[PDB]
């Protein structure tokens, strides 16, 4: 298909990434960069994220999701419903509302697409109506991650998918932080796009840090493997 062609030839080796979030939480603001890599042929991703304002107003884990779904395996009889890949190089748009149980959300923009070589995921995240007492801008929440599929639908309206998934995070007196996640993705370009079938993307998220790193920062190793359509 020389369509899943186009895809294969951009994701193929070792692809370089490039991460740049504004954020501003309750008017905390700040800005992150990351960098490292994916290599999709084994849904695998290795990203290492740093402030460069200073202190994370917010713990690290509640931005894993905000921080690359081209990155994922979709298997060989899957290749057909990688709606990521399809809309490369030109990329896509990634928007969500994170909502927190019992607490504030995040509204993130996204765009995901190629500069040269480089696959590049420039956000932009508005947090509010957080507690400032509370799991977030409290810091109450653990430095560790769950593993979580993702169900991915057709939204053929609006030329793309529908994404919706909740994440626990871990709080440290044991109990959960739920983030239930709403999530609309649409090609940046005009030209088609492979529209799914519903199937879901499985991650595995390890968080980690640098001992050599000074600076607020994260480790982010993920594995991301499409299914559900056997």
């Amino acid at each position: 298909d020389p369509m899943v062609s186009k895809g294969e030839e951009l994701f193929t080796g070792v692809v370089p990434i490039l991460v740049e979030l504004d954020g501003d939480v309750n008017g905390h603001k700040f800005s992150v960069s990351g960098e490292g890599e994916g290599d999709a042929t084994y849904g695998k991703l290795t990203l290492k994220f740093i402030c460069t304002t200073g202190k994370l107003p917010v713990p690290w884990p509640t931005l894993v999701t905000t921080f690359l779904m081209c990155f994922a395996r979709y298997p060989d009889h899957m290749k057909q419903h990688d709606f990521f890949k399809s809309a490369m190089p030109e990329g896509y748009v990634q928007e969500r509302t994170i909502f927190f149980k019992d607490d504030g959300n995040y509204k993130t923009r996204a765009e995901v697409k190629f500069e040269g070589d480089t696959l590049v995921n420039r956000i932009e995240l508005k947090g509010i109506d957080f507690k400032e007492d509370g799991n977030i801008l409290g810091h109450k929440l653990e430095y560790n991650y769950n593993s979580h599929n993702v169900y991915i639908m057709a939204d053929k309206q609006k030329n793309g998918i529908k994404v919706n998934f909740k994440i626990r995070h871990n709080i440290e007196d044991g109990s959960v932080q739920l983030a239930d996640h709403y999530q609309q993705n649409t090609p940046i370009g005009d030209g088609p796009v492979l529209l799914p079938d519903n199937h879901y993307l499985s991650y595995q998220s390890a968080l980690s840090k640098d001992p050599n790193e000074k600076r607020d920062h994260m480790v982010l190793l993920e594995f991301v493997t499409a299914a559900g359509i056997t």
